[PDB]
């Protein structure tokens, strides 16, 4: 159930999904994730932005020393926040998150964003009119500081987050490149299904890895409310009566067969059992097509305030 990687290296193809917004207390990352890996899931998803990566290391230390499993069936993937793309504060900010966590290595190490930010450790750099500072960073020196990092153990394998065509081309097309990235981690579902970029990285040997598969959490500091639900979506929630399966599992099981990797959040410990019942059914090649028609360029991020950032990855086609 995995995928193999440019770099060699497997990536299972269903990943748990843990963040959780700020108001969610910060023991429950450590109970469900823990639930996750009791349901199945190998594949687990955080990052320094996400304020868990201490709950999701003590999740795994604990089925580590139960015995359910061993360190090298868990893939755990971290992120490069924005304000350390500056190339000499990458392996310092990996080194953190390996202490938070309390592993060695991470099997994963993406940069979050090519949005880079004012350099430091505040995570929301902002000015005396409350704006964002940008930084200018050269994402090429911040990649060649990222495959030292894997050179050095510390990450198995590294990759992008967020990244269009034209900024994994500048990657790929650096002079004296050692590692192209093994995936793309960005917003994926069948009301923004990235076909084209999927293409593209396809050609490339780079696996699309699907965040807000599900529709997102909707958060109300940053998703108008007025966006479509997701898994209210008719034709979405017809073939889940057809299949007898929940839409949730329908748009999990879309990404699956499109060669997508797919994340998936829930704190819920119903949900998280379910959602690893993807692999116990198939969509038909007409139901692939009928979810292929749902796209409606949606994301479900407001990003007016970044729009004007020069690495903004939605101006492009794609
Ligand atoms: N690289 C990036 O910039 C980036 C951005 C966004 C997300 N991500 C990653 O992607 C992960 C997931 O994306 P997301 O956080 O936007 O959430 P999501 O996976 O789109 O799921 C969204 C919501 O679906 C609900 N859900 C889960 N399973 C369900 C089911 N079987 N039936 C019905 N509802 C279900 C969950 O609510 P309950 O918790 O109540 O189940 C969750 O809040 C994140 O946790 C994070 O790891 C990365
Ligand atoms: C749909 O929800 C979204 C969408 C985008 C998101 C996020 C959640 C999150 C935060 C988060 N929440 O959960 N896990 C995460 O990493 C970031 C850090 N995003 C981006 O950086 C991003 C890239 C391009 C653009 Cl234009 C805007 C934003």
């Amino acid at each position: 159930q995995c995928v193999k990687l440019n770099d060699g290296h497997f990536m299972p193809v269903l990943g748990f999904g843990t963040y959780a917004p700020p108001e969610v207390p910060r023991s429950k990352a450590l109970e469900v994730t823990k639930l996750a890996i009791e349901a199945g899931f190998r594949h687990i998803d955080s990052a320094h932005l996400y304020n868990n990566e201490e709950q999701v290391g003590l999740a795994i230390r604990s089925k580590i020393a139960d015995g359910s499993v061993k360190r090298e069936d868990i893939f755990y993937t971290s992120k490069l926040w924005s304000t350390f793309h500056r190339p000499e504060l990458v392996r310092p900010a990996l080194e953190n998150s390996l202490k938070k966590a309390q592993l060695d290595y991470v099997d994963l190490y993406l940069i979050h964003s090519p949005m880079s930010l004012k350099p430091g450790e505040e995570l929301s750099p902002t000015d005396e009119n409350g704006k964002v500072i940008f930084d200018i960073v050269d994402l090429c020196t911040t990649w060649e500081a990222m495959e030292k990092c894997k050179d050095a153990g510390l990450a198995k394998s590294i990759g992008v987050s967020n990244f269009n065509r034209r900024q994994l081309e500048m990657i790929l097309n650096k002079p004296g490149l050692k590692y192209k990235p093994v995936c793309n981690q960005v917003e994926c579902h069948p009301y923004f299904n990235r076909s084209k970029l999927l293409d593209f990285c396809k050609s490339k040997d780079i696996v699309l890895v699907a965040y807000s598969a599900l529709g997102s959490q909707r958060d109300k500091r940053w998703v108008d409310p007025n966006s479509p639900v997701l898994l209210e979506d008719p034709v979405l929630c017809a073939l889940a009566k057809k299949h007898k399966r929940t839409p949730a599992l329908i748009a999990l099981r879309y990404q699956l067969q499109r060669g997508v990797v797919v994340l998936a959040k829930s704190y819920n410990e119903q949900r998280i059992r379910q959602n690893v019942q993807v692999f116990e059914f198939q969509l038909t090649a007409e139901d692939m097509k009928a979810i292929d028609g749902l796209d409606r360029n949606l994301h479900y991020f407001n990003s007016d305030s970044f729009a004007s950032h020069p690495n903004y990855p939605y101006s492009d086609e794609y």
